């Protein structure tokens, strides 16, 4: 109990909230999810001391590998013969002096090779699993046995012609810093009739009775207005109760809906509001799941505490808006009955539903050809003629926002047994489905329980805010359980998160699947608590993450200690800023300064803010701050410009200073999302042998409006090179930043960088670029910087980033007649290459930001901002008439050239 009592502020101290707070919760979700979830904890502890050390090892240090060995024939190219000269660093003598050994070894060596070799020309100076490669500079080790290319740091190493430095260290060295940290079960471990919903010969009704805490301005009559949906879909009409003034809301009122009680799908909801009114307008809203976590039918009375509207949601309902009660008391409350059985109705077993589905089948499969003819959603199963499987094709490669008409809702449907041989046609097929017929759902569920598995980034679509069913769900996880690797898991995090948002209950199989592999990969681990924490002051998920964060800090083992160093320097980093914008915002630069390194100093602050790992990349170790360095930038928001030493043996081989932006005031959100696709688009176009060098720089959400930035070393914003003006500024800078032999590929790089900002910003619809928002590297890397406006942000489609006389100097090489030169045309070429590339990956990116309508994000709210990327990828067009709409964007943008 004493354990327990610190364990518990450690991880209080972690949330931001007490953990009792949660022990008072009389909701027996609440506590079932922190009881059952356990199971996780508990089989994530056995598969981390299941080969210890060396599985406690993985899990703290998991493999930074690509999720493919093969390598694009560029980058293999760029290798001398299939070969790779790396660099072996040994700590021998005292005083940690450093001997280099430089090896030419083949790309696809397995580490236990590339330690023998190194202890060959060690020994030629004059066991091999008795140690271990670690990155020079930083917390990253090679413990797995894969090719070294397949390691990011060594593909990276490649694709920008630089030297890898790794350090062979002895195995106990790591191992003996590795602490044992035994997982203990908390003190909450230890804890008519019932008919079937298929049973209840009843049409659906619910008791709308009053309201209680309007407090409106004396707007006038009122109203609560129901419906019945199934994710975004509507199962019947919307029923509206009697209008009642506001100074009395009162209704005491049954509402009939054209819904029988067993026709409802598993994932039923009551959307309901408080409108007022013609113009009418919602006042509060709130959705209630019409089953519970234990499959139960809601009965008798129930208040529901009501959500203010969002600017811009001008509809009456919400149903993709959170489902359940406001945790603010406050607020109207909207007191409901549910209809009364004499019995418990509970959701029919899966035994039942199989029983009903295979019924349906065998009835099915004995209708004439006139039944057959009585309904669109009935075929026969010799009539299926190849151009109807062609039709089927087609359809599947359509895109998520395309319109699928009722007339092939129907076709789908009635061909679903075929919609098997193409299985990614899955998501039509699902949407397609009479979610308010328990025949047809019936019969859909045993399609989805033995549906064939389909690509990881496939099934991500649903588990989006369309796809509700627990089913299908289900089904998505499995296919994410069976192929998405670590690297992808990483990769597609913060939608993963997203999506936790969209389930019905706090236990699901979706959460079981993050949270195991949080606690089985500490990289995860690592990302999967700070996007979470990021939105614990979000009161529509601070529950469910509060809970979430909860169980992954019982059983993250030593991290959650490590995870406390970054939290308190988060808040010491907070506390400053906000007393900067609040009690300091109007004094000078150098008084601001002075205040700051005088609260800095202080103590308790300064070890605060010293020796902990970075939360933008945990293999980054923040050591002493350097002070002198740290200043307050001249950027709205004021950020913080922080530096680090970097305590590492060899910091001097990767950065011997971690230079940081901590930036309180501006969502960052947007910008985390934008540079996460731009890393896509990248990765995208590098396998496809399009080198257009991208810098997704870091970005991290850590609270409301708060966050980090990764400075990139050695760069310049446009406006900051011209002031040292002429066009030829910009390129005069870069070819005397590059002088003589090297020129070229700094020319070639600001091209292909370049070239990748212009489709990239174009497709995604950025901020308007201009020479404070676009950077330079000095070996000429392009890119933008600000990422905090993103699609249809106006209101037709913008060219944000406009190559203006400095940019095309460049790409020219200093030609005064830079528009028809053969420099550009080969810059143009790169442009339509990399724009078809994304346009085929289109699903991809229309998915990733799908995923992301459950998050606040303001110019992310409808699917309708999702289609500004329709318009600007054309996919209503072909590929041609793409690339000519492309061309017109570009031509009319810079008054012509294209
Ligand atoms: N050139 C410079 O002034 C300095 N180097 C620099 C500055 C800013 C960023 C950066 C590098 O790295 C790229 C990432 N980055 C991103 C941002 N920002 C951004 O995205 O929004 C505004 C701005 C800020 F102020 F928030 F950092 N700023 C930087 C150099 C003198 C030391």
């Amino acid at each position: 109990n004493r354990e327990e009592k610190i364990l518990n502020r450690e991880i209080g101290f972690a949330i931001g909230m007490p953990v009792c707070e949660f022990d008072m919760v009389k909701d027996p979700e609440v506590q079932d999810f922190r009881r059952n979830i356990l199971n996780v904890c508990k089989e994530a502890v056995d598969l981390r001391d299941l080969n210890s050390p060396h599985s406690r090892a993985m899990y703290v240090y998991p493999p930074n590998v690509e999720s493919s060995p093969e390598l694009p024939k560029h980058i293999y190219n760029k290798l001398d013969k299939g070969q790779i000269i790396v660099v072996i660093w040994v700590i021998v003598s005292p005083n940690n002096d450093k001997q280099k050994y430089t090896l030419k070894i083949n790309h696809d060596c397995v580490p236990e090779q590339v330690i023998a070799e190194a202890i060959r020309k060690k020994t030629r100076s004059m066991y091999q699993g008795k140690y271990i490669l670690k990155v020079c500079g930083c917390d990253e080790y090679f413990l797995e046995k894969y090719p070294l290319s397949q390691y990011k740091y060594i593909r990276s190493c490649i694709m920008l012609g630089r030297m890898p430095n790794l350090m062979l260290m002895a195995k106990e060295s790591l191992y003996s810093q590795l602490p044992m940290d035994c997982f203990t079960m908390p003190s909450y471990s230890r804890r008519t009739s019932t008919k079937s919903l298929w049973v209840i010969n009843s049409a659906l009704r619910i008791k709308i009775l009053c309201a209680t805490y309007v407090n409106v301005n004396i707007i006038d009559k009122i109203y609560v207005r129901t419906g019945i949906y199934h994710g975004g879909e509507p199962l019947c009409d919307n029923v509206n109760t009697q209008r009642v003034p506001c100074s009395n809301p009162r209704w005491n009122e049954w509402l009939n809906y054209d819904i029988y009680i067993p026709d409802l799908p598993r994932a039923a909801r009551l959307c309901l509001s408080i409108c007022s009114v013609e113009e009418h307008c919602p006042l509060a809203w709130g959705n209630i799941n019409l089953f519970d976590y234990t499959d139960t039918l809601v009965s008798g009375k129930m208040a529901l505490n009501l959500w203010p509207v969002p600017h811009g949601l001008e509809d009456l309902l919400n149903p993709i808006g959170v489902t359940g009660s406001n945790p603010n008391k406050e607020t109207p409350c909207l007191e409901l009955e549910f209809d009364w059985f004499s019995s418990v109705v509970k959701f029919p077993d899966m035994s039942v539903i199989e029983e009903h589905a295979n019924w349906s089948v065998s009835r099915e499969a004995g209708f004439s050809y006139s039944h057959a003819g009585l309904s669109n959603r009935l075929a026969r199963d010799n009539e299926l003629r190849e151009n109807d499987k062609e039709q089927l094709k087609a359809i599947s490669t359509r895109d998520p926002l395309s319109e699928i008409t009722e007339q092939e809702k129907d076709f789908l449907w009635s061909h679903r047994h075929y919609c098997v041989t193409i299985p990614e046609i899955l998501p039509k097929l699902l949407l397609s489905v009479k979610w308010n017929s328990r025949d047809e759902v019936a019969q859909m569920y045993c399609l989805v329980k033995d549906w064939p598995p389909i690509k990881p980034e496939q099934a991500m679509e649903l588990l989006d805010c369309n796809y509700p069913d627990p089913m299908v769900r289900g089904f998505a996880v499995r296919c994410l359980e069976k192929y998405l690797t670590d690297d992808k898991l990483s990769q597609y995090l913060i939608q993963l998160v997203q999506v936790l948002k969209y389930e019905q209950y706090l236990d699901n199989l979706l959460v079981r699947f993050l949270l195991k592999k949080a606690l089985t990969n500490q990289r995860i681990g690592h990302f999967f608590f700070w996007h979470l924490k990021s939105e614990m002051h979000n009161k529509t998920v601070s529950q469910r993450f509060g809970l979430l964060l909860e169980s992954y800090c019982r059983a993250c083992g030593m991290y959650l200690k490590h995870l406390n160093r970054q939290v308190e320097a988060m808040e010491k980093l907070i506390n400053l800023t906000d007393i900067l914008k609040q009690e300091k915002k109007d004094e000078t630069q150098k008084v601001q300064m002075k205040f700051l390194v005088e609260q800095m100093r202080r103590p308790d602050f300064m070890d605060a803010l010293q020796g902990f790992l970075s939360p933008l990349n945990p293999a980054h170790q923040l050591g002493n701050l350097r002070l002198e360095e740290c200043r307050i930038m001249s950027s709205a928001k004021r950020p913080l410009w922080l530096n680090w030493e970097n305590p590492d043996i060899m910091s001097e081989l990767l950065f011997q200073n971690n230079e940081i932006i901590f930036k309180n005031g501006d969502d960052l959100r947007q910008d985390m999302l934008t540079l996460q696709i731009i890393r896509i688009m990248e990765n995208i176009w590098q396998n496809q042998g399009l080198d257009l060098r991208m810098l997704p720089y870091g970005c991290l959400s850590i609270g409301d409006c708060v966050g980090l930035i990764e400075v990139v070393r050695n760069s310049h914003t446009i406006m900051q090179i011209q002031c040292k003006f002429n066009s030829h500024t910009l390129h005069q800078w870069l070819k005397d930043k590059n002088k003589g032999e090297i020129y070229d590929a700094a020319i070639d790089l600001f091209t292909r960088s370049c070239a990748g900002y212009c489709v990239a910003t174009f497709i995604l619809g950025i901020g308007d670029r201009h020479n404070s928002n676009i950077m330079v590297k000095d070996d000429g890397q392009l890119f933008h910087i600000d990422f905090g406006h993103f699609l249809d942000h106006k209101k037709r489609e913008r060219v944000p980033f406009v190559l203006t006389q400095d940019f095309l100097i460049v790409i020219s090489k200093g030609a005064q007649e830079c528009t028809k030169t053969r420099e550009f045309e080969r810059f143009q070429e790169m442009c339509y290459k990399a724009y078809l590339a994304i346009r085929q990956h289109a699903n991809l990116f229309i998915n990733l930001f799908s995923m992301m309508l459950g998050s606040g994000m303001p110019e992310l709210q409808s699917f309708d901002d999702i289609a500004y990327i329709r318009k600007t990828l054309a996919l209503d067009k072909t590929e041609q008439e793409a690339l000519e709409y492309f061309m017109k964007q570009m031509n009319d943008a810079h008054h012509g050239g294209w």
